[PDB]
């Protein structure tokens, strides 16, 4: 069950920490990904400011709704709501 913001699924961990990422890909985390700072961080240089982000978000950040996309990815990060239940096409896998 991962977010889906197109036709891609992006998991929560990379982004949730993509403010704060300084340690190699983490599998789950035993924590609840909801400790996520608050969304307002708009960055996106040639590829993606953070050397290890969400990766699979690459094209995320080649577009130029990116700005509008990580916000979104971080405050979802800090909180499931429908995704999680599945309440909505949030949540792919489900």
């Amino acid at each position: 069950v991962t977010v889906q913001d197109g036709n891609f699924s992006f998991s929560l961990e990379s982004v949730k920490k993509l403010k704060d990422l300084q340690e190699p890909q983490e599998p789950r985390v035993g924590k609840l990904r909801n400790f996520a700072p608050i969304p307002g961080e708009p960055v996106v240089p040639i590829l993606c400011s953070n050397p290890n982000f969400p990766e699979e978000l690459k094209p995320l950040c080649k577009e130029p709704n990116a700005q509008e996309i990580l916000q979104r990815l971080e405050e979802i990060a800090e909180d499931p709501g429908t995704c999680e239940i599945c309440a909505y096409a949030a949540c792919t896998g489900c």
